[PDB]
């Protein structure tokens, strides 16, 4: 029940914690001594683009987009928590849900409810966009990760981040993107 | 099927990564920021700045459209001295190359975006002008702040003046540069 107001100050400063996403290196990639790892931003830009790109009458992309800019929001203030530092489910959702609030204060009422709406709506996995954009986030996490073992020129390195996605993908359009990575990824280490 | 250019399509999005910004690099900052970083916020800066008689989705279209063609042809600072011209040529060849790898509607529609960011064409595209103008110099003076060197950065915002003229982020830039020149005399 802070008492920052909602006027440019305030405004600016939302914007300064936004900026701090920049300067959040993913952490998986940290554990895996990559050399100059992607920024959350970096992630959530591509995301954004994959929302406009891979297709589904059924979905609302304005929306897909909105919720892949919003959705890590939070690693702002919390950093980017990954799988090694053994944050139990429930403690990270608490420390999110808390910095979200924090960050949301600073907007204007209407502004605050639209931005805290779609990090929900992401976090409860509560719509066929939230579930999409998901898919995007482990789609877009693996091809980076080959990404990477193609500029090192160490095909199968990151190995341990395909077997995390095993059967979380089940989106027809993504599940097919899926699949030619894997068969062009498989294909380069067994040339080498 | 398809998904073969797509991945290309999103290895060459994927290189926006790696692409810093230049006037960053000129200016010995350290880890700057990548192209993509900056398109990140100008994007959510198209959804938090007011405007009612905007289109905000397409803003936050051209936010993360406008700059795409450098995965190509890098980040061109006012240093480097290309003419306009040739940096337009470049680019949309390099559009062209991009958008080529999706289907024929999404082709289009991403190439149009690009080309309304380009030409100036709508009130969106002169509003994310402007934010990439505001997120800029918001970005110079957190670099100020990171290093204790404040106003260091100042010829970014020497760059910029006049260039505002959308009252929210005119409100904006002029509390950004209050706060900023508090922050200098206070040094
Ligand atoms: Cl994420
Ligand atoms: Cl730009």
């Amino acid at each position: 029940a802070t008492f920052s107001g909602h006027g440019a100050r305030s405004l600016l400063q939302f914007l300064r914690l936004v900026g701090q996403l920049k300067r959040v290196p993913r952490t998986g990639w940290v554990y895996r001594n990559v050399q100059r790892p992607e920024s959350v931003s970096d992630h959530m830009y591509r995301m954004a683009v994959m929302a406009m790109v891979i297709k589904d009458d059924r979905l609302n992309k304005d929306r897909c987009v909105r919720l892949a800019l919003v959705h890590a929001m939070a690693e702002c203030i919390v950093g980017d928590i990954a799988p090694a530092d053994n944050i139990p489910k429930e403690e990270k959702h608490r420390r999110e849900e808390e910095a979200m609030k924090q960050i949301t204060q600073l907007l204007p009422e209407d502004l605050r409810k639209e931005l805290y709406e779609l990090w929900e709506e992401y976090e409860t996995q509560s719509s066929a966009e939230a579930k999409f954009v998901k898919q995007l986030d482990q789609c877009e996490m693996i091809l980076q990760a080959s990404e990477y073992e193609d500029l090192e020129h160490k095909p199968g390195r990151l190995q341990d981040f395909y077997d995390s996605t095993a059967g979380k993908f089940n989106h027809p359009e993504i599940v097919q993107l899926v699949s030619e990575l894997e068969a062009e990824r498989s294909t380069n280490i067994a040339a080498a």
